[PDB]
């Protein structure tokens, strides 16, 4: 049926997204840097193809898409999911390392969209970007991650406006998703549980099926970002170390 | 097997929401001010119950919930959908009429949530509020509608933080939904079509089934609000009369 | 040389706003429900006029504007500041009391803007609404306050789009402003202090002097709403009781 | 008094910011790629120092800050203003060119903040980032610009959270600022005029003086982004070419 490409499909959120599309009857090709885990994931699942590589490398991206077109023969959906968090200004994270985070989290989604532009337009496809609530609020020392995620939230509406009406483009901003808890861990989140990869993949598949939502970023974080918190009020306390 | 209550269920978005829950196998009780249309809607649909009334009147809201509990015996989902458009400051909309808009669009959602509080908590239920993209951008002379819609967007995260983790509460902000077009009408929307009630009801039922989204407002407007528009650029033109 | 009207001008933020305009050389007329405090405030300040009344009552609003036009002879600036905190769904806040909060925080700003419409247009004036960060995030049991504040944020862009280019209309959303602290109280706020009325009045007078900002809401909360908080991380802890 | 560094200070917004700080009695060092214009700007203004260079180059950034410390002897304010727009996915903008835009608009602000971190903390300074309303809405073919601007909006709250309470960090998102008009050009903007560099520099200096605003992005666009626009309504028309 559909040809689907996923970045970072070897584990966590990306893995569950791959499974969901497989279950929906589609063929899936994913890129990931973790060779062993990804190869196991693809083993004995004929409709799941793995490409070993780093999305930070533009040359690797083109080879990936070429490989995907060979295995899928069509691209209907691009899921931009790859990313690894890091530190920031308090750690004095170096320029080159800040850059690498942008390469993985921001340049890759653009370049993949660019490589797949004509195919997605022809197939009237979908692009789904995975961001984070870190695009909107910050903990200290999160500069690189925030920059990449802020960037991808904006890239989402840019792509939506460039590629509409043929391609619809949306973004999901997850909160705490368990990809590996005390009663405080769970109670502190308004929805009262820690998120799961399925919470994200459900929204991915749903968004891909709609045709009147584009350019939007949807927050899936159990309500954490909506919780107003002041020290000493409603169960929350700041502790000076 | 859910008991579902919907406001403004006699037509348009509310009507489609009612049908979707019915199709899902739930029982639905809806209130609406348009009696003839609403009675026809309910006729020969045993699991669909109609209550005639104006949600602006608090007494009617209490009687409505009492009726619903009698017909449904349980309330699992509350959908706040009822609202009517209005004018504003340029029409010099009277105080009492501004108030009326607030009664329908803001007070009712709160009062219904309050009346159903214990029932929803007990049943681990859901609340879905229908707002509008008019909460975030305005045309001239829209003060009443904007105030009610802005209010309901905030009421959503307020209710979410009060009732979590037992009840999850979300909001959908529709753009242009045809509840009744030129080539320009459709082309001007990035998604390239005018919206339909099904676009909204799909999101309503999806949100009710999730358990890691709460307090959020999701924009469903074909990308219209994400489109940057300046006169003379990219096909848009301002015309002085 | 401006005629300025302020609601809730007898204390706290409103009071400081009044003083700032007086210092700027303007004449100020303010309404407030606290008579003794407000009379003292006005005493022996010839350019400061006090009108006793509850902004919840539409008749009082009209009489208030009439008084102001008699004392000021012209209205250049309207500052909607009056509001009182409340409870919500967990306290089962009654319908009539929820309504009252809306009367003070949402209906009054609209009605005052409506009463002053022609005067403000003629004078190329300004409207400044005081909201709260509670428009965007919630603590439990805050439904009434959230609804009014969310409403006023939207009312702001509605009024801006109706009255532009003649009248510019903006909103300030304060965080914690001391209108009356532990080491933790101050350290928990990223800016490292509790806010003061002057922090708000500075922005009020600044916004009135600009001519390229309209419809916006500016957050003045020492960065509190931008702080991502998860239990156990970066000095924050959730405590179950 | 204060030591101020500005990127892109040779023309437009950056130039006006430099002038404003000079007028305030501070010493200003600015980097710019346009040598002739920048040298003229600095000519015979003893407190204004020009450094020729491209902010895209990390080595140039370090030399710039070293030069600035030599001329100013202290850094109290960092204004991240440099940026040049480009195209995007419809032009199939190449990876390397997308990257360059990120280097100028996103990497530079981070690296400069990083280089000046200790100095700004010691001096309890300020960082002001210049973004754009393009961070929040898009015209077609704007991917690179959107990505950089979205990134810098998020970088702003990240820096604010990392460096508070010692350094406050804010962002201004300009709309149409004339740095070089028909009656439609002006009437189409709700505030009824095109923006000027002074509209931005006023906000820069104001923000630098506040101490209870941090992590915030302020929109200065004459209300354009708040205007709801649908084809055929309220003077706006989409034309299919
Ligand atoms: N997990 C969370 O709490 C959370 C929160 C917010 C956002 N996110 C976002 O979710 C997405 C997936 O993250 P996750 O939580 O599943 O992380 P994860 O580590 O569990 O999985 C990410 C996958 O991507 C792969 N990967 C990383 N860098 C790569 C590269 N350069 N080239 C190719 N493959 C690479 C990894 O091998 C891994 O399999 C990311 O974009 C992340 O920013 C996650
Ligand atoms: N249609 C759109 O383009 C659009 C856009 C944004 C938001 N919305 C929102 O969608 C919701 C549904 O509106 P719609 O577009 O379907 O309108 P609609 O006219 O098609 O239906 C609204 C229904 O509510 C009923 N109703 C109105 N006022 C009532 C009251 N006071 N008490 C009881 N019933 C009442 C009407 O009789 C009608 O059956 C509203 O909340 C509206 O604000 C719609
Ligand atoms: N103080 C904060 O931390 C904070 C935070 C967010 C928003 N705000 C907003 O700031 C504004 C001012 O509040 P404040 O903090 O200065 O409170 P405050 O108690 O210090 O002063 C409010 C003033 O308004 C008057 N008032 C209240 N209700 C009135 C009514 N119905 N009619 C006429 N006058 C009335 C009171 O007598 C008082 O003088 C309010 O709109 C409030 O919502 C304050
Ligand atoms: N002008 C607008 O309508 C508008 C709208 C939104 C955002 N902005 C933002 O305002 C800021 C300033 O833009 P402007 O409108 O003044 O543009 P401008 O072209 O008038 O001036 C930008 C200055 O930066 C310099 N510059 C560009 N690239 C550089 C580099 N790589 N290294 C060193 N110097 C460099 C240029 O020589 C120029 O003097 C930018 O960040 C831009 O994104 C402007
Ligand atoms: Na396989
Ligand atoms: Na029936
Ligand atoms: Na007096
Ligand atoms: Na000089």
């Amino acid at each position: 049926n559909r040809g689907v490409i996923v970045t970072g499909g070897g584990h966590g959120i990306g893995k569950q997204i791959c499974l969901d599309f497989l279950e929906a009857g589609d063929k899936v090709c994913f890129i990931d840097i973790d060779e062993k885990r990804s190869a196991d994931f693809a083993k004995e699942r004929p409709n799941l193809f793995y490409f070993h590589g780093d999305v930070a490398d533009p040359l690797t991206l083109k080879k990936f898409v070429e490989y995907a077109m060979e295995k899928l023969q069509r691209i209907d959906v691009l899921v931009n999911n790859a990313c690894r968090g890091s530190k920031g200004i308090l750690s004095s994270l170096l320029y080159e390392e800040f850059d690498y985070i942008l390469s993985v989290g921001l340049k890759a989604p653009y370049e993949l969209s660019r490589l797949c532009r004509d195919e997605l337009i022809k197939n009237k496809g979908r692009i789904i970007n995975i961001a984070s609530t870190r695009a909107f609020q910050s903990e200290p020392d999160s500069e690189a991650y925030a920059s990449a995620k802020g960037g991808i939230v904006a890239l989402t509406h840019a792509l939506a406006m460039s590629l509409g009406p043929d391609v619809l483009v949306n973004c999901i901003a997850p909160g705490w998703i368990n990809v590996t808890f005390t009663q405080e861990d769970c109670a502190a989140i308004p929805a009262g549980k820690v998120g799961t990869p399925k919470d994200i993949s459900n929204m991915v598949l749903f968004l891909c099926q709609q045709d009147f939502i584009t350019g939007e970023t949807i927050i899936v974080d159990g309500g954490m970002s909506k919780r107003m918190i002041y020290h000493g009020d409603w169960n929350w306390f700041y502790k000076i170390d």
